[PDB]
């Protein structure tokens, strides 16, 4: 809890004396750092000594190894990164340090005070014995029987100066980020330092912390404002290209907001299928699972497959399982830790609640099954490491928009809407069958006034075929606030550029796209069928990378942003960055939910290279 | 320029090494601070006569008068007081201060770099003396020549800290108001402290600071990236409330996006309207300036005057005096130059061609003067300080007015979204009036979907004194992406969340809102009738801060970002920051001129 460093330049006694600062409350955990020199080896000594006298807290000393004097600007330099490593180390916490400014020969003070304002502390303070101490009664207390006179008999005063938070930026710093060599060769432990890598973070930040004109518009237009604080080779590795084989660490460690994930493709072959099989309550009227041949070469096909055939793909889940209650549950569960397993911040998870209604499982019944699943997983997961997952409620069925449909699952929507307010909670509609013309006419021959009134967005899935006029009516008739694919906005520039100044969300799927579609892999140069989105990032739209089906394209979010290095050549971690801010920027969320996920994306994974 | 100031104990070496930070050329002007034992009363006799060599600068050594020792807590206040006011009076700015932090006897040295970290030193550095090659090679060069011979053979080795930028909070602090004594026996002033009154100030402001920084800690909330690069004292004072009196200048630096500008009533009355008066190009045409007396206390009335009254406050100018060619001239570019004077960034001014259109002048024609003022006015101007202007046509129209004028107002929108794509453009279309229920429905018997087609967004002057049920319309039915005014939003909580979720502007007009509307001032505490921008902020409401006319409401946007302190108690810096944001992002502007807005934008000034 309470650490209390107070290293010595000279003068051993200084840190027995520094350890009465509280009084009967103790110190907890303590630690040294010093200069190794023939003189301070009789202090070293005499420390142990009084440490092994008087037990209690954690004891260590830190003499510096090749560091005899601070005799310049350099051997400062020198035990000034060393001071930050142990200090990093031995306090990991940025607020459980009890600085001592006492005992420092040569500028060793206030290079430590310096320390304190950079790094943070809650207690910088300086010890003072009365000199009623010595041989002949006329100085302070050197000598282990001058401590205890000195301890008791009280003749300490301690001047506190403050706590001194320190400063933003530098307090993201560890010791795992800045590793310290350090041999036991005896109880004293000994430290150097390796590279001079965290003296050149902190005076890099504390260079364009007084830069007034060099600073801007070379850490501007930065997504993230906590990239900012980044070194700036860190900066210029985000705007080179992605590495889909060296960054796929990066990625997986990225924390993601996942838009477009529809429940019923999750769990459709391999394990993850006869897991979901296996947790059901009635396992006598579960259907056969149907043989379904992969694609050769998949998740990446030799030759598109198109959309029949990929849906098919998904034939041995969906309406076939999820009837069953135990097979429901299992696969809301496996879904939640996919996204766990996935670094998932937000999540929002299609779903279509007739489809797994049976004839004793009404609609709302599998609606609020499947929201009670998913909060109960959330409630059982850490708040830092916690999925929020959100809820889509899906309108399919190509080829007709039977009005009784529709109003059903409307109605479902804006009751479920009422129902929850934290926690899982559905948020909006999704309109399937988009890509028809009866069920589109049916969609916009349907009165959404309802659901915009109780606070449900609108998402429709896009540009699957070149129908510009389809995304104009859902744009402005639907007041749609997210296109699923929309892959031919780049033909119309007029589309784009509507697109791109409301704000409206383009939610791109690189594998499902890619196996459905068909789109150039590793080329050298962008061309006309190339993905469109590098072209989607220029125009200023709000391109979100998703799934569509983890278990029918055997993918998942990561693997899908890895892709955009081969669908987009020349695409940078930047711009991947730039793509998880859209998608924060066009997610369903409510105030609590969506400073949650911005807290959880300024937790972005430092380059390990 | 430059000031030097060191502390002494025992050893009185360190003043004349720390002057040999910058060689033979030395220091403008240089003092010294010190105790009053008399362990240290040789030292000072010796540092008085190591000069009398250099004519020029004046050195002063001071001495506090009664301390023997820094023994307690106790005395590192009065002698941490004593320094601070020592340190003000010797070294009034804090860009030419240089802090020796060597002779720190005890807790002298610490408080000397303790207080150049709160009141600022362009550089707070420390003396060795390595190599110790005094006498027999075995102590530092310290008393008699033995500093001048180090002096002529190096071994100062000087350790650069760094500088120290200083609290913004404790640079107004000034000498005169915290003054210190200064008896004088000859050329040593024994200075003390009338009263702890510095110290108690400091330890104010620190507290509230503490108890700031705890709740407004992090660099992820910054709405501008560049803020991140701010030292922690300049970001803790960035989230510190906004004084409407001390943060004048920094408001008016700030660059500023305005949204909300009428045309009609930029030069309303005083010298403004009779310069644009006196460039007519048909003098005999002009009408007679009509009395308009304003009310007493404009801009700030005590009681509102309501929309009716503050419209006539215009009649002055506007449909009248702008039909004159020259007048419109004048006043376009008036109103460019005061949007350069308040460092306006970007600006979409509202305009009525067919409101200035004559016989021989059809609307078309008055929209491409304008669109060419203002397009000569931003090509004369540095592209560093040049402010963007983009037009929105304002569809207003009459009680029992005509369809046919909102068909000709859309067609003309239309018809200029194409003919301009660089520069000046006419990017929407303002749905003024939306009050009454007679105009109201005629909107929603217009077909918007060419206006949505052709890249125009849509604003309406909705939630002034009418329904939500408007505010509904508006955001739905007629895809608007801004509110005009729009004060009783919190009203309902859901048409408050489908705003702040569906990322729609409310353009907030604070002085306009004031003397129209009525809004407490200076109350120190929200309630009832507080202005909603605390409560739309809080919501996640994008909210943008206006200037509507800036004639009639008599304010630059740079006065209506600070009326935002006396409307709103507690509003900070940082959350003018976020409102300038907002208005970036919901401009109507296309690529290019959002990425130069946010290159602008990104350049925040510092406090001082
Ligand atoms: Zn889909
Ligand atoms: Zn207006």
């Amino acid at each position: 809890m309470r650490i209390l460093l107070c290293s010595v330049g000279t003068s051993w006694a200084v840190v027995p004396e520094a350890m009465q600062l509280l009084g009967s409350q103790g110190f907890d955990e303590v630690h040294v750092l010093t200069t190794a020199s023939s003189k301070i080896s009789p202090g070293v000594e005499q420390l142990l000594r009084y440490f092994e006298m008087h037990p209690g807290p954690r004891f260590s000393i830190s003499r510096v190894q090749d560091f005899e004097d601070l005799r310049s600007e350099q051997d400062h330099m020198l035990f000034e990164e060393v001071l930050w490593r142990w200090l990093l180390q031995r306090a990991p916490q940025a607020a459980h340090r009890y600085i001592c400014l006492a005992g420092g020969y040569k500028t060793i003070s206030a290079a430590m005070q310096r320390a304190a304002a950079l790094f943070g502390a809650c207690e910088v303070f300086h010890v003072l014995c009365e000199p009623r101490f010595g041989p002949q009664g006329n100085r302070e207390a050197s000598t282990l029987e001058e401590v205890e006179q000195a301890i008791a008999t009280n003749a300490l005063r301690f001047v506190r100066l403050g706590p001194e938070p320190g400063w933003p930026q530098l307090r993201l710093l560890s010791a795992p980020s800045f590793p310290l060599e350090s041999t036991l060769q005896g109880p004293v432990h000994w430290v150097r330092a390796s590279d001079m890598r965290l003296r050149q973070h902190v005076e890099g930040v504390l260079e364009r912390s007084r830069h007034i004109l060099a600073a801007w518009e070379g850490i501007s237009e930065l997504p993230i404002p906590a990239l900012a604080a980044w070194p700036p080779s860190h900066l210029r590795w985000l705007h080179e290209p992605l590495d889909p084989v060296q960054d796929k660490a990066w990625v997986q460690a990225l924390p993601k907001v996942e838009l477009h994930c529809h429940l019923g493709g999750f769990a459709t072959h391999g394990e993850l299928l006869h897991k979901v099989r296996q947790e059901a309550a009635n396992p006598e009227s579960l259907p056969p699972v149907r043989a379904i041949p992969l694609p050769p070469g998949w998740p990446i096909p030799e030759e598109p497959i198109g959309l029949e055939r990929y849906m098919r793909l998904g034939d041995n889940n969906g309406s076939a399982l999820l009837k069953d209650p135990g097979c429901l549950r299992a696969q809301c569960r496996l879904l939640y830790e996919a996204l766990l397993a996935d670094h998932v911040a937000y999540a929002e998870i299609r779903c279509s609640p007739a489809n797994y209604a049976s004839a004793s499982r009404s609609p709302w019944v599998v609606l609020q099954e499947i929201r009670n699943h998913f909060q109960q997983a959330m409630e059982e997961t850490p708040e830092d490491r916690r999925c929020h997952v959100n809820l889509l409620l899906t309108a399919t069925r190509e080829e007709g928009g039977d009005r009784s449909r529709i109003a059903r699952h409307l109605a479902l929507a804006i009751t479920a809407a009422e129902h929850w307010k934290n926690g899982c909670r559905v948020v909006g509609v999704d309109l399937a069958g988009f890509e028809d013309r009866t069920t589109r006419a049916a969609m916009f021959a349907t009165d959404f006034e309802p659901v915009h009134r109780v606070g449900l967005a609108v998402t429709v899935h896009a540009g699957e075929n070149d129908d510009v006029e389809g995304i104009w009516q859902a744009v402005f008739k639907l007041s749609a606030r997210r296109l699923g694919h929309a892959l031919h906005l780049s033909r119309s520039p007029d589309l784009l550029r509507v697109v791109a100044e409301r704000g409206i969300a383009v939610e791109l799927c690189p594998y499902a796209n890619l196996q459905i579609k068909g789109f150039p892999l590793d080329e050298e140069q962008e061309g006309s069928e190339t993905y469109p989105l590098r072209g989607y990032l220029a125009a200023g739209v709000a391109v979100t990378l998703n799934t569509d089906n983890l278990g029918i394209s055997q993918a998942s979010l990561t693997d899908n942003l890895l892709l955009t290095a081969r669908l987009c050549p020349g695409i940078t971690r930047l711009e991947v960055l730039k793509t998880q801010v859209f998608a924060a920027q066009a997610a369903f969320a409510n105030q609590a939910e969506r400073k949650a996920l911005w807290a959880r994306l300024a937790q972005v994974p430092v380059p390990t290279d």
